[PDB]
RNA sequence: GGGAACCUGGGGAACUGAAACAUCUCAGUACCCAGAGGAGAGGAAAGAGAAAUCGACUCCCUGAGUAGCGGCGAGCGAAAGG
RNA sequence: GCGUGCCUAUUGAAGCAUGAGCCGGCGACUCACGGUCGUGGGCGAGCUUAAGCCGUUGAGGCGGAGGCGUAGGGAAACCGAGUCCGAACAGGGCGCGUCCGCGGCCGUGGACCCGAAACCGGGCGAGCUAGCCCUGGCCAGGGUGAAGCUGGGGUGAGACCCAGUGGAGGCCCGAACCGGUGGGGGAUGCAAACCCCUCGGAUGAGCUGGGGCUAGGAGUGAAAAGCUAACCGAGCCCGGAGAUAGCUGGUUCUCCCCGAAAUGACUUUAGGGUCAGCCUCAGGCGCUGACUGGGGCCUGUAGAGCACUGAUAGGGCUAGGGGGCGCCUACCAAACCCUGUCAAACUCCGAAGGGUCCCAGGUGGAGCCUGGGAGUGAGGGCGCGAGCGAUAACGUCCGCGUCCGAGCGCGGGAACAACCGAGACCGCCAGCUAAGGCCCCCAAGUCUGGGCUAAGUGGUAAAGGAUGUGGCGCCGCGAAGACAGCCAGUCGAGUGGCGCCGCGCCGAAAAUGAUCGGGGCUUAAGCCCAGCGCCGAAGCUGCGGGUCUGGGGGAUGACCCCAGGCGGUAGGG
RNA sequence: ACCGACACAGGUGGGCGGGUGCAAGAGCACUCAGGCGCGCGGGAGAACCCUCGCCAAGGAACUCUGCAAGUUGGCCCCGUAA
RNA sequence: ACAGCUCUCUGCGAACUCGUAAGAGGAGGUAUAGGGAGCGACGCUUGCCCGGUGCCGGAAGGUCAAGGGGAGGGGUGCAAGCCCCGAACCGAAGCCCCGGUGAACGGCGGCCGUAACUAUAACGGUCCUAAGGUAGCGAAAUUCCUUGUCGGGUAAGUUCCGACCUGCACGAAAAGCGUAACGACCGGAGCGCUGUCUCGGCGAGGGACCCGGUGAAAUUGAACUGGCCGUGAAGAUGCGGCCUACCCGUGGCAGGACGAAAAGACCCCGUGGAGCUUUACUGCAGCCUGGUGUUGGCUCUUGGUCGCGCCUGCGUAGGAUAGGUGGGAGCCCGGUGAAAUACCACCCUGGCGCGGCUGGGGGCCUAACCCUCGGAUGGGGGGACAGCGCUUGGCGGGCAGUUUGACUGGGGCGGUCGCCUCCUAAAAGGUAACGGAGGCGCCCAAAGGUCCCCUCAGGCGGGACGGAAAUCCGCCGGAGAGCGCAAGGGUAGAAGGGGGCCUGACUGCGAGGCCUGCAAGCCGAGCAGGGGCGAAAGCCGGGCCUAGUGAACCGGUGGUCCCGUGUGGAAGGGCCAUCGAUCAACGGAUAAAAGUUACCCCGGGGAUAACAGGCUGAUCUCCCCCGAGCGUCCACAGCGGCGGGGAGGUUUGGCACCUCGAUGUCGGCUCGUCGCAUCCUGGGGCUGAAGAAGGUCCCAAGGGUUGGGCUGUUCGCCCAUUAAAGCGGCACGCGAGCUGGGUUCAGAACGUCGUGAGACAGUUCGGUCUCUAUCCGCCACGGGCGCAGGAGGCUUGAGGGGGGCUCUUCCUAGUACG
């Protein structure tokens, strides 16, 4: 309707946009000396796709290895019910209460596999705000257009947005930028 | 054919002014062309204009910046009669 | 010792804004006709003549056509000291010189003087440059080797293939010839388009000699708005023409008097103008002026205040509403109540002040009236009060005021339009004072008592730190003699604690060489509270002199006394 | 001696335009015939500039850019890809 | 430009062009040709949308200018008359309307939902359209984010090439995608070779310099012209305090004299100027078009129409095809109905019958006009047409003259422009800002006059339908209701709520004020005239009150007395009443008006922008307080919430004070110099310091602070090293020292917006950077004099300047610590 909720339409219409980064990131065969790299799992359970960070508690003992100290016992059985069913390649355990699964890094050519797509991610989300600006500026355009400004008062959103959609693109760039250190170093 | 201007006919601007500008103005000016000559034109009423009046024409002074004309603006502006 | 050129334009210039090498000459508010005034004469209920006519050879008459003036009022008819609107016989609106000379200003003409970009007419150019027509030349040498033909090959006949001859082409290489890619030089040149190296085309849409043709809103153009005689978005010359310029510049002798504005209103107006405001000169009226005292009103700001309007933190009381809902539990939460507060657009209340009217003082470059001449209509700083700004700006708009402008004349402030003192006729080798100062530069007290400060603070900064120092308080409570060390007695006294006052330290880094104006100051040459004295300006007295008004001498003699004003740009006299 | 304000480093159509050598030629070099030595000179031997010759090693690090400069260059003969 | 493609025009006296015309090109041509337009060999191709626009086509209708036409009206004369307006209706072109048309101007979308991991969406629903971009191409001479991500080339690649497509904003004849051949065209690589460079050196010639001859120019207030901190109109040789410094030159260097040269080219202002554009205004050329003059024959055929002759009207009964009102009875009523006939009439309805006056059409003609033919007194063909005169209406950037407001913290854009109500506003008024927050361009025949009465809003209880208000009753409540609508003031002792009569919401006027620059606006006593209500004293010339509106000019309607061009009357004026304005840019230029320039010009300005300086310091970089809370314990080894205080003038800004008769504007090169907040190397302090390493704070600039790739880049980003590869000041130092890659002149193009000419804080290739230094300053080298005799030598050094760096390794010692 106006700058003043628009300006915030777009730390709110770019936010989600970053989300899934991080989330694509994850799912990531990182050095997954990391427990998030689990909860996301979309765990099929009781008639839907639910969250483990909603059926349990993982979280590594140290680096080699994580634990899953799902509380109900059956829960933990129809958990690795789905850990596993993931291309991956690892496996849990049905020892107690918990899961056991063990943590093996590997060879370079699985660092294309890795470090390539994540590259692409880095796409995925840095353009996918692209987007955030492009949709952005144009309501921007038949706004003012519509509420009548200066062709400053204009510039004035036309580039705000823009220091927004940078302000944003940067908790990408940079965000997975970390990770790929999780991955590569 | 020529001739310093001066005169008549045939054509004929704009800048300007109006504090813009198109009617209007400058202006029938400038200039162009023809023609007449010591001058030229005009000249004996199919006039004038309200006076039982006047009596070819042309020039001067008044009439008069009047009567009027006018995007009733800028501005233009007679005639009879004396 | 003291001292920032001249003009110009400016809120403001020495200005690192403008113009000026220097000297001499030329060089800008005029005339004509109308108007409006003031003024020197003539004639007066009238005054005066235009063209023309007669005389003159630097004679003046005559000429009353005509023009103003004697009545105004009404759109007009018309009426008339009235008239007009009106039914009114209420009412209300309008009511007494010409002719010359001269000065001021206005209208009109180029009308203060220069200066455009352009516009319009008539002409002059294609001996440059563009296109084209006619008639003539020119293009070393080398290269590749098309079509054609001819001989052989193949076929049913062909097509088609081979050699050979042959000599095509907006073909190739490269001079002349015609261009002008890249670079350097040249840049008051060799030259207002050049040179050197380099590079493109060079039988073609080629280059060139002579003769011809098309032109100004026109030509011509392998197209750039290119070219048309070295500048072309419309050539050149001549005339209209002294186009117009709400802009820029310039605008000449002296002394005297007064002196602005930088605002309001309306402007296709906003750096212009019309009216008003403010200056000035004339004549007219004469204590009403500014300012002050005393009285009587209107008034709604500074404060303050919640009675309205609204906002407000908390607490109580209590709807209705959360959560168990039945009791209870959190002001989560309306009105109400106190408790404390907030507000340009709230005020129960309300100042000081301001304004205004009658009376009183008030003789002043006061006012009030009629009129001639204006300029100005960018303002700027500072105090105060408010907005905007960010409780920013040499910011910005307003308000009272002031000062600069125009007081850049003088002292102080180091230097400096507006900060302090203070209104500069002139002259003097006099004297006392303002502001500021009084140790040396530099005038006058290293003046006198009384403290404070040890950082050069002074000599120019904050929140906030800190037993820096000097001076006050009330608090403990130490013979129920510990406050500090050594087992606690001896030791036998000033030791803890907050918190106020003065000066001070830290906090505290900037860019060419440093510093408070310099030197140099510490019982000061700093700072605070006292006291007497000097210095110091163009301020005021002293002596003399110039000048204009006002007021008396006065025998006008313009000739001495008397009391005052005399900074000044635009401007007026 | 013509057009360029000049005794101008620019411009101006046609014919002749020798010899030797170089693949050829009106190209280049030298020189016949012929003409000229550009209407201020003399010295010195710095910076710097103009124009010109050279370089160790490196060989585009230069720079906007190999701009410039260098390399290659004629003829004959092989031999020449997409 | 080009061949070549396409659309289009043109039948020959061609179209088109020049010209007033004659005439001429076209062309001594004839559609296999000529003109106009776009595209630009050649290969494959070229989609969909005729709603709007243009153009082609439509013998019907709609509208329409003259002219024809005259029902009807007015003016005058005693009149025959003469004059005027004047409806029907017939009337071109154009426009409207109906079709067609894209190698004509042009145009060629969006929003929800859905696949058995997810994703995504072939598929569905839906909104609008004239129809929603096909082939091919794609971060491109187009891609804003952008150096997009990947891959290749490199040590390293914002460039380049290959891909992916999320195409800000390709795309089919302003052509699309390709293409061998071609280019002094623009980009990326290589190899060869070099002074281009690291990195500078020597040498040659022509100048520079010295000597003899000749001998300029721009500029120039006057000169006796130094440095630093200050200062001043805010960047000083010229003021102030201080600090230096003999006089005068020769060769050089360029930092300064805001150096010179151009009355700034950008910027704005001027109601300044030109070239351009169009669906801005207005006209002109030309073209189309009706009527006519030129201009005539003969026929065919239908109109409008006035003279006339005639026939002509079938409601229900009916003597039945009554038109109508009169006369009227021999050439009938009757009976009945709305009306009675046998007959003569005057006329509405309507058609035919011979004439007039005029019209329109379609034919043939020849003899005017035209063109032609071995030279014609004539013959061919066209033919009342064409051409030409006049007049009617329209198309008409082809051309012309012009208009395109102002304010405004430059301007443009956005906003506003008059009136009303508060505050601002400092206790009379008044009063600024693009200051804060709202209204008006009306409404009322009752909401008005006056007389007569009556009184709210809310609150609490009682009450049939009944919220928390319908309507009743009951106390209480001075004002919070109401007062037509904004706000303020006022108000119940009425302006409010209700009832009764009325129309003073009058005509004549107006003493006297308010306000005020003018002109406008504002209240209004009372007299006269005739009225309304009231018993009356009395009140009523509009509305509780301030907004609710617009000078004159020009026309329009009414009326009255005045004028009425020899006189009379008219035509037309005046006076009075009243009307037509978003003249709303609202004190109002015209009846009448938009753009554009980088093709541009003049006059002006630091009255006003961009660079730079200055003031400011929000923003900016920096350090400081308070100390939640992190640090395994523990505010400070290292950190710091929320919050607060300052410093600096390097960022982005605000202001507009110098300079617009000019202060050359990014980057680079060269030469630097200064600050410390320090990147190295020196010292030191704590450390959550073992040592070796670091972290962090404190001192401290003396000196150092590399070479490359990319980009114009500064800045970054990488490659290889380093003790380190520090930040910032000097007009973001430095163009009279160089460079011009960037950027802002003209050329061209892409995307883009625009109908257009042109535009763009978008891109892209191109594009002129001025021999002489006089003064200050600086580098060198002199002449003069001075230094109280005149000399030849050798020194003293007050004073200044240059220079100061840093790494690696080996011993100590593999020791100390571990
Ligand atoms: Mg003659
Ligand atoms: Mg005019
Ligand atoms: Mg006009
Ligand atoms: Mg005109
Ligand atoms: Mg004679
Ligand atoms: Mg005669
Ligand atoms: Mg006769
Ligand atoms: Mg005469
Ligand atoms: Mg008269
Ligand atoms: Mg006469
Ligand atoms: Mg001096
Ligand atoms: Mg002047
Ligand atoms: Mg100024
Ligand atoms: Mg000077
Ligand atoms: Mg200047
Ligand atoms: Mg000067
Ligand atoms: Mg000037
Ligand atoms: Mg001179
Ligand atoms: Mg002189
Ligand atoms: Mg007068
Ligand atoms: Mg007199
Ligand atoms: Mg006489
Ligand atoms: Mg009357
Ligand atoms: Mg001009
Ligand atoms: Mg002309
Ligand atoms: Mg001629
Ligand atoms: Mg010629
Ligand atoms: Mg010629
Ligand atoms: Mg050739
Ligand atoms: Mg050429
Ligand atoms: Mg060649
Ligand atoms: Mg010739
Ligand atoms: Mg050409
Ligand atoms: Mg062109
Ligand atoms: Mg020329
Ligand atoms: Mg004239
Ligand atoms: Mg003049
Ligand atoms: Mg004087
Ligand atoms: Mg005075
Ligand atoms: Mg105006
Ligand atoms: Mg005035
Ligand atoms: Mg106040
Ligand atoms: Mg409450
Ligand atoms: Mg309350
Ligand atoms: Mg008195
Ligand atoms: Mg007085
Ligand atoms: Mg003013
Ligand atoms: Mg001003
Ligand atoms: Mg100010
Ligand atoms: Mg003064
Ligand atoms: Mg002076
Ligand atoms: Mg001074
Ligand atoms: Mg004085
Ligand atoms: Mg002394
Ligand atoms: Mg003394
Ligand atoms: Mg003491
Ligand atoms: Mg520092
Ligand atoms: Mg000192
Ligand atoms: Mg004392
Ligand atoms: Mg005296
Ligand atoms: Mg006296
Ligand atoms: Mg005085
Ligand atoms: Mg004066
Ligand atoms: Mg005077
Ligand atoms: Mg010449
Ligand atoms: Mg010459
Ligand atoms: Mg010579
Ligand atoms: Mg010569
Ligand atoms: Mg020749
Ligand atoms: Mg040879
Ligand atoms: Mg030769
Ligand atoms: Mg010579
Ligand atoms: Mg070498
Ligand atoms: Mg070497
Ligand atoms: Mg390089
Ligand atoms: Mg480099
Ligand atoms: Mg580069
Ligand atoms: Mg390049
Ligand atoms: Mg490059
Ligand atoms: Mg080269
Ligand atoms: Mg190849
Ligand atoms: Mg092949
Ligand atoms: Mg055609
Ligand atoms: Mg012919
Ligand atoms: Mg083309
Ligand atoms: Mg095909
Ligand atoms: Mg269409
Ligand atoms: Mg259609
Ligand atoms: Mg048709
Ligand atoms: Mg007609
Ligand atoms: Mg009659
Ligand atoms: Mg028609
Ligand atoms: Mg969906
Ligand atoms: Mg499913
Ligand atoms: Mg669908
Ligand atoms: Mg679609
Ligand atoms: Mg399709
Ligand atoms: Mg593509
Ligand atoms: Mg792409
Ligand atoms: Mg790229
Ligand atoms: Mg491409
Ligand atoms: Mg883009
Ligand atoms: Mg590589
Ligand atoms: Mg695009
Ligand atoms: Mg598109
Ligand atoms: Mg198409
Ligand atoms: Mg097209
Ligand atoms: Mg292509
Ligand atoms: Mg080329
Ligand atoms: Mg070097
Ligand atoms: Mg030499
Ligand atoms: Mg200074
Ligand atoms: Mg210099
Ligand atoms: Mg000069
Ligand atoms: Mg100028
Ligand atoms: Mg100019
Ligand atoms: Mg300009
Ligand atoms: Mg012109
Ligand atoms: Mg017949
Ligand atoms: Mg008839
Ligand atoms: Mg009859
Ligand atoms: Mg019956
Ligand atoms: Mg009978
Ligand atoms: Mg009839
Ligand atoms: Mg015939
Ligand atoms: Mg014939
Ligand atoms: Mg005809
Ligand atoms: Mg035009
Ligand atoms: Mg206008
Ligand atoms: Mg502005
Ligand atoms: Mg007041
Ligand atoms: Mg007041
Ligand atoms: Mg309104
Ligand atoms: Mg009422
Ligand atoms: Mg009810
Ligand atoms: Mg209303
Ligand atoms: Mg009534
Ligand atoms: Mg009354
Ligand atoms: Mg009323
Ligand atoms: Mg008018
Ligand atoms: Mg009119
Ligand atoms: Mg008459
Ligand atoms: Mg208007
Ligand atoms: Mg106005
Ligand atoms: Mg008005
Ligand atoms: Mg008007
Ligand atoms: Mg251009
Ligand atoms: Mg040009
Ligand atoms: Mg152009
Ligand atoms: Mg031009
Ligand atoms: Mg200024
Ligand atoms: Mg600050
Ligand atoms: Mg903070
Ligand atoms: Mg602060
Ligand atoms: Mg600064
Ligand atoms: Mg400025
Ligand atoms: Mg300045
Ligand atoms: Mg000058
Ligand atoms: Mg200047
Ligand atoms: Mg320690
Ligand atoms: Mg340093
Ligand atoms: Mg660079
Ligand atoms: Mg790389
Ligand atoms: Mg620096
Ligand atoms: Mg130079
Ligand atoms: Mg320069
Ligand atoms: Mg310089
Ligand atoms: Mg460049
Ligand atoms: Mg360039
Ligand atoms: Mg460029
Ligand atoms: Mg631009
Ligand atoms: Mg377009
Ligand atoms: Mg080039
Ligand atoms: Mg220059
Ligand atoms: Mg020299
Ligand atoms: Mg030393």
């Amino acid at each position: 309707m106006t700058l003043k909720e628009l300006y915030a339409e777009t730390r709110s219409h770019m936010q989600k946009s970053l989300e899934v980064l991080e989330h694509n990131l994850a799912g990531l065969r990182t050095g997954r000396a990391n427990p998030a790299l689990l909860l996301h799992l979309k765990v099929e359970y009781y008639g839907a796709h639910v969250p483990l960070n909603q059926i349990a508690t993982v979280t590594a003992p140290d680096p080699r290895t994580l634990v899953v100290q799902s509380w109900d016992q059956n829960a933990l059985k129809a958990i690795e019910k789905a850990i596993r069913d993931s291309d991956l390649g690892l496996n849990p355990s049905n020892k107690g209460d918990a899961l056991y699964i063990n943590i093996p890094p590997l060879t370079e050519e699985r660092r294309k596999d890795l470090v390539r797509a994540v590259r692409q991610y880095a796409e995925e989300g840095r353009v996918a705000i692209r987007n955030i600006r492009r949709e952005a500026l144009d309501k921007l355009k038949k706004l003012a257009k519509e509420l009548h400004l200066s062709e400053d008062e204009t510039k004035r959103a036309e580039a705000e947005i823009q220091k927004i959609t940078d302000e944003f693109i940067a908790k990408a760039d940079q965000l997975a930028e970390k990770k790929e250190q999780e991955i590569l170093g």
